[PDB]
């Protein structure tokens, strides 16, 4: 009739997701993403990281040079992969602080080996056992030189080596553990042996143990692994008696980012910068629920399988109830399901017709809001390389207790990160939504003073005779109130 | 007369409690519930864990068989309670590694015994001494067997045990070492002992000490305990020339909830879940300040002794200056120290007489959001059973000192977290109960289209005659402006 | 002419500082302070805590007594400063866990050293070496008694020593380790050595190793180093049949704050309670940049080299379109950059002129709530003394790589606390600016009943004839609105 009706709103959706809040356990929203990855292809990518697979071979095989562990001579590596089907089939052995040597040789990257001139005087080498077949001749590990005795004599053994080279050098040796009292005196002529190995500022002395052991490949005796690091400017030098097993030459020492993981996952063609032992995962997500142990760019691990961010407002489904009259309902009452152009919207209703728009600058103002919030507070990635190990076989006391302590510690503090941060920001963002929406009114109550009056449902009853070019003003921000002022007033309160 | 007037508040309390919120450092509240336990019974209450009270008996003492702890053979637990009256009575002893045994031994649960069928021959067994004393007859350790010279000769001893079953075996062993050289020969006719213990891939070789040490019990001799575990499909040998404190059998291993804690309080009769060296604490409030040493489902613990969350609204106590008109007055005012039923209510001015009601649906918005709201972002229990070590009684250098810095991280980190949650959450409390006040004026405001105005009291001076009626319309929400516009237009511009 | 107008508005600054909130990755305000300390002065000052600079001698070569370093006996200190340039001048040793005897040393904070009366039976005292010249003479460690043959016999030495006092007794000592089987005779009679020391509850057997090692100031022979605590009502017994450097007396222990820390910088007077490796840092801000390495009341450590704290509100620039009316403009529009009696203030235009002023009370509510916000949540300081070794010079294996973790975690932990609560805070501040803005509005409207319309500018057009009284009242709060009541209404409706 000689009035008009212009109402404000926001658009529903039918099939939306609930998310959790500071101040709600539920709210049902638009749209919501996924925060954490569950999934990976199970296989290990190639690039861009440089992935060396042992197929039967151990790291401390391939360093020692047994003989189906050949092709690893001179190698280089980022990630060193250990397969669960890895054996061994040399001369039995035993390294004191095993886990110490694995991962100081793992952090290097490298199997560079330079032969030394060493002088042995006096002594037979290139000792040889059947546990040990290189071709069908005995064999012994390709690195390590086992020395016996010359005639019916083992000198005091008396050698020097200088490091004059601007780098570090790694010397792995050992000492061989005889069966009998019969065995040490056949090999060296000694009844007890003693290995000294000493630099300018540290010194290891070794005494070799005599008695039984299981029998594995054939023999009751055992050869113990040990080594020194020589710095520039160092001296070298060995003195055994007896029951040495020499060194041949040094390892180059490199600082970088190179590790070692326990794995069975297949190698495959494809470019992903995050590894875990059950193949590459993405890392789009902040956090990831696959496995603690990692390596590269990685998300954090947390406890959770799901964590949903808002990425849209609110969602009031449109009350399926249709006016008969087909009254024109705001955002105080329900959604519109009925808006594709933007989130904000005008549904206007005149003599003229029905009738809907958006409103561009207000759906903008929320998206530009909403576009990287996580982006601001959590960093886009974390590089981490070698890191402590996760996972144990045996039971060893007191240090394994304080590792497993440390990560268990580690872990609760980024899941209580990774709820609150959740909560917090769908907190913010719905907040950020109803407070753009109740902007857009009192910028449309303030441009009609007095010519229009406020229903309840979201509605503004304009008291004039408002046509489409009236509404189009109103929209555009350029209604002028003078115009219509005196038959609006003289309409309302008369 | 008439016009009519109706005014919006909320209750008020006499004594209320201060919180801390981000904005500002001590407010007023209505209610406020603690979240800090800060006391014990100072008793340790015996269901739903089994608890086995050592008396004067170590967990060390009970696994090796000391005569006053054999009450303790074949037992089992879920927590070990040892006292600091605790002693020994038996040989003199040390354990290399003493942590490691306890802490594996602990998490175990168990102190079952198979007795083994292993040939000693060439040998005595069965030695004894007067400084263990089971009856008016000399003992030893009931799980270890002193093997001595038979005749004149001590052979070289050679046993093999093998694992044919599906579990681990513990086999405890030890060495004596002799005060004299005179005593070496007399039990052993060597003049140097020496024992091994094998598996197909671990090895020890201890050698005995012969010297002096201060008297215990009338011996200047020690025994030396070591351990080893045999996998199944394992073998285990033993070969010593001398000085053998051999096994009798091994003990059954299992992996659980297990664990040992030092405490003086008495043992009773009770339910709790939670137990502390100072007693059981209940596990209702999320944070605890009693101990940092726990045990079952507990409370995280901080370093703050009270930490008060916001239960109720803020309290503006009603200024107690009565007006003489007994003026109805509003929230912007003040609060209602006059209201039971509800928090939010009108109070009416009527020709009739004054009045006052309550609100039900904004009163059950506000205490729906605020009941669990903890509940939300901390989980309700956490559950750890054996962790490390947080006190000690020795200098031991550097592991003791990483043990005591990861500690002191993990409980800064906790009270930190501790404090911004209460913060944050008080915030959001008073954030929201002043929302919902304002929601109910802008309801009522929205109702009164024409037909009244704001005073600034928090009251509506409604422009036409009001009854009980029409003011129990309004509250309903079925007031139809309509009826009384062109009175109440007439009334107030006129 | 007839009409009056009123508005309201905030202070603007020219040049303005950008920060970062949860919703916005930058904002522009008023004024900013920085949380992240990033510079030093580059010296150690020395007081209050007692700095001891060691200047060419380590901890360890003042414990033993070598001959550069006798000015340190009986010294005492909170902070021991080692220097890069210190060396050694005595017999060549090594210290088995090194790491932990320099750390127990460190905390107990003194030298304090105690002669007793040992009595060393049928040998010669006070052996001597070229390595060490105290004067033209030959010399040895002060605090370290080398033992020798008399005439052509080592008897075997047994000797006790009991604490009958109330305190703590560290008792160094050691064993030769000669570089042939021709000069062990010729000192000590015997062909293999062997030295035992225990308490009642402890033991430690060494026996010494022989061979060659590089020179090292013309010795290719070297000492061990070992230690004993005797708590009180203990006894000490030490039983050596060769090889003993004997212990001359013992240390007092004391537990205290002392620390030790590897600097290059030098010593001055001034007064700071942080020390760094790089000199003092003032403690005034929460968090550092300087470094991970610390002593004393000091700041936490972060990555981050910039943190803006907001201490005041938004700056929308004035708009440089100055009015030809010269018309007021309000909040809604820009900010206001003549103002300096205070942040919020009121601007008049009347036929009198046109005029400015400010409001207290507001400025003063915004300013309160904003001194002092960092200070509700993260404590003022956190004092902490002996902690973690944080730098690593050699390569160790496990123990190092758990070190260099448990370090890493804290710092990410402590970053990631650092960057959310900057943003938090930031965002709680430019809230409560706002709500203050739109606290003053509502008061104003609330005042003006009917006699005063809204323009959307942030001003109220008063529809009577207001005069400079009539505006302080306004501004005051005691504005009559029933005085001006008709003629508004009959000049705005009419
Ligand atoms: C101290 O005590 C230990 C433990 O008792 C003794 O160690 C044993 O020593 C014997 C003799 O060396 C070892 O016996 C050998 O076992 C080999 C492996 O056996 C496996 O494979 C065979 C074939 O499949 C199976 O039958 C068997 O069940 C196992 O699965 C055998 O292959 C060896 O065979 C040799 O002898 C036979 C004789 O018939 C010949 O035909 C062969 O050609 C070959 O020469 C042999 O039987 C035994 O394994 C050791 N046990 C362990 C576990 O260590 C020490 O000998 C003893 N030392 C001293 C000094 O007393
Ligand atoms: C190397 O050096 C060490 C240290 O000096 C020597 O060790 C000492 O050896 C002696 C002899 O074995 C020990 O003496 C014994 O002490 C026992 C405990 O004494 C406590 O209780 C008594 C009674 O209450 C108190 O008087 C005393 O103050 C202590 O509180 C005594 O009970 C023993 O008594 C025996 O001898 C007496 C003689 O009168 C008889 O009446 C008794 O029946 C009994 O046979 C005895 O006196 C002494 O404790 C050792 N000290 C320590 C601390 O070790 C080594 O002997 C020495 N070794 C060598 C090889 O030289
Ligand atoms: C086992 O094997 C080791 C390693 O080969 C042997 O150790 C070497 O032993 C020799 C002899 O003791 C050591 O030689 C000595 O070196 C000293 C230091 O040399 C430095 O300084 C000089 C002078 O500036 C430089 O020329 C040199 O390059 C070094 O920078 C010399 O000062 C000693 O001099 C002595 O002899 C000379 C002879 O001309 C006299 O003039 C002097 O007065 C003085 O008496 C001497 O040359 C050598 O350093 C050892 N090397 C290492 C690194 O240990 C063991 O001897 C050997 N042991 C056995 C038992 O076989
Ligand atoms: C493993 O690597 C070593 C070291 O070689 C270095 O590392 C490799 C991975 C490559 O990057 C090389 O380019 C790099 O130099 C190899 O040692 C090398 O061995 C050969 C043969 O013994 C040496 O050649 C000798 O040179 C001398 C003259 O100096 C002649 O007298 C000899 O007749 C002979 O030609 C070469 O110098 C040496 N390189 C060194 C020491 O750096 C090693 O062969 C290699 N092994 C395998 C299996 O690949
Ligand atoms: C400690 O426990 C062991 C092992 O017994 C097992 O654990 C217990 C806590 C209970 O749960 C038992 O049900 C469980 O089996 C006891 O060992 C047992 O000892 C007895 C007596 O030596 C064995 O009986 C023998 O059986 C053989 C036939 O196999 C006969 O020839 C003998 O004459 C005799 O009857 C029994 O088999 C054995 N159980 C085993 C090995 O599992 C042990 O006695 C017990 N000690 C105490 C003090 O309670
Ligand atoms: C290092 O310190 C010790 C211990 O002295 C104590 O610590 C110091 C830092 C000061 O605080 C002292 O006040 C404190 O006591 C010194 O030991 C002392 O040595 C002297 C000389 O040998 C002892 O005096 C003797 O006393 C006896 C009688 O009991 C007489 O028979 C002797 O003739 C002689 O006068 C003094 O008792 C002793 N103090 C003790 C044991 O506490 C030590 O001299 C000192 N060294 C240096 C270089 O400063
Ligand atoms: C990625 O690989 C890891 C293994 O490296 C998978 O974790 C493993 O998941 C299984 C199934 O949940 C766990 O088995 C269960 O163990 C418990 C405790 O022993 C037992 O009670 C159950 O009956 C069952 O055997 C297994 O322990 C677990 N391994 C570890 C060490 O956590 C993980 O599921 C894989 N993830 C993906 C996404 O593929
Ligand atoms: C629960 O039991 C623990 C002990 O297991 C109690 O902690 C102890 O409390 C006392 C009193 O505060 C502490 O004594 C003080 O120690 C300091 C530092 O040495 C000293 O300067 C004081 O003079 C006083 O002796 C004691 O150290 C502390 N023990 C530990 C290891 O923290 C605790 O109070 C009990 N709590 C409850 C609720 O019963
Ligand atoms: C306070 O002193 C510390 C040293 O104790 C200073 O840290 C050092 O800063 C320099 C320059 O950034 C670092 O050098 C660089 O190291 C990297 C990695 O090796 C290398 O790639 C670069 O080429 C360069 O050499 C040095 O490593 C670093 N030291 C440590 C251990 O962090 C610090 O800058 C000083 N801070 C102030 C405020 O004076
Ligand atoms: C909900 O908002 C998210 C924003 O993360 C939209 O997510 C994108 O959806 C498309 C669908 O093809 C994906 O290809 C993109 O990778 C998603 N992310 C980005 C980077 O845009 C999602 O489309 C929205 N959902 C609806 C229904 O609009
Ligand atoms: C303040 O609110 C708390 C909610 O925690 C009320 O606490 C309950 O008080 C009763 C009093 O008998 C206890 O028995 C309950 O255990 C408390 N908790 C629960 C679970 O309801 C408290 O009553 C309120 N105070 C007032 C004055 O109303
Ligand atoms: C911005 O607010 C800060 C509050 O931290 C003001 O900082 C003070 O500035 C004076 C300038 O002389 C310093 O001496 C003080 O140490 C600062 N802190 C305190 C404790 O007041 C700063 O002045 C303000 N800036 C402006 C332009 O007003
Ligand atoms: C208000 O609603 C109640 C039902 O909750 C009803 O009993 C009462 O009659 C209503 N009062 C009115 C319409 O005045
Ligand atoms: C406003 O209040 C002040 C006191 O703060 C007073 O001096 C002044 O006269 C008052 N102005 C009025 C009522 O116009």
């Amino acid at each position: 009739n000689s009035t008009a009706t212009l109402c404000l709103g926001h658009h529903a959706v039918p099939n939306g997701t609930l998310v959790k809040t500071i101040t709600d356990d539920q709210i049902e929203v638009t749209n919501a993403t996924e925060l954490v990855q569950s999934s990976s292809t199970g296989k290990i990518c190639n690039n861009p990281h440089r992935i060396l697979d042992g197929i039967d071979c151990t790291l401390i095989d391939a360093l020692l040079g047994d003989p189906h562990c050949d092709v690893f001579q001179n190698e280089t590596w980022d990630l060193f992969v250990e397969r669960s089907k890895a054996f061994s089939n040399c001369y039995p052995y035993d390294v004191p602080d095993y886990a110490s040597l694995r991962s100081l040789v793992a952090s290097s990257g490298t199997l560079e080996f330079i032969t030394e001139g060493f002088t042995w005087t006096g002594v037979t080498q290139n000792g040889g056992s059947n546990a040990c077949k290189r071709g069908p001749g005995s064999g012994f590990f390709s690195r390590l030189n086992w020395l016996t005795k010359s005639g019916s004599t083992y000198p005091v053994l008396n050698v020097t080596m200088p490091n004059n080279d601007n780098f570090d050098k790694l010397y792995i040796w050992g000492i061989h553990h005889p069966s009998t009292n019969q065995e040490q005196t056949s090999l060296y002529v000694q009844a007890s042996g003693r290995v000294t190995v000493s630099t300018r500022r540290s010194q290891q002395t070794i005494i070799p143990n005599i008695g039984s052991r299981p029998w594995v490949r054939g023999l009751s005796s055992r050869i113990s692994i040990y080594w020194t690091i020589v710095k520039p400017g160092d001296v070298l030098v060995i003195n055994s008696n007896g029951n040495l097993i020499a060194p041949r030459g040094y390892f180059k020492m490199r600082t970088g980012k190179s590790s070692i993981m326990r794995s069975d996952a297949p190698i495959d063609t494809c470019i992903s910068e995050c590894i875990t032992p059950n193949g590459s995962i993405p890392n789009d997500k902040p956090f990831q629920n696959v496995n603690k142990i990692t390596y590269g760019a990685c998300p954090k691990y947390v406890k959770q399988n799901t964590l949903k961010l808002a990425t849209g407002m609110r969602n009031v489904p449109e009350k399926q109830t249709r006016g008969l009259f087909g009254a024109i309902a705001g955002f105080i009452e329900n959604g519109w399901e009925g808006m594709i152009d933007g989130w904000y919207g005008f549904r206007h209703q005149n003599s003229e017709g029905t009738g809907q728009a958006a409103d561009l600058k207000s759906t903008q103002a929320a998206i530009d809001q909403i576009n990287g919030k996580l982006n601001r507070v959590i960093e886009k990635t974390n590089e981490k390389f070698h890191q402590i190990e996760k996972e144990f076989s045996e039971v060893e006391g007191r240090i394994q207790d304080l590792e497993k302590y440390v990560e268990d510690t580690k872990i609760d503090l980024w899941s209580y990160n990774a709820e609150l941060l959740v909560a917090l920001e769908n907190q913010h963002t719905i907040d950020l939504t109803d407070s753009e929406m109740n902007k857009l009114f009192e910028k449309t109550r303030r441009q009609l003073r007095e010519n229009a009056e406020e229903m309840g449902n979201g509605c503004f009853k304009i008291y004039h005779k408002c046509d489409n070019a009236c509404i189009e003003s109103i929209r555009n921000g350029t209604y002028d109130h003078d115009v219509y002022r005196d038959e609006a007033l003289n309409n309302r309160f008369q």
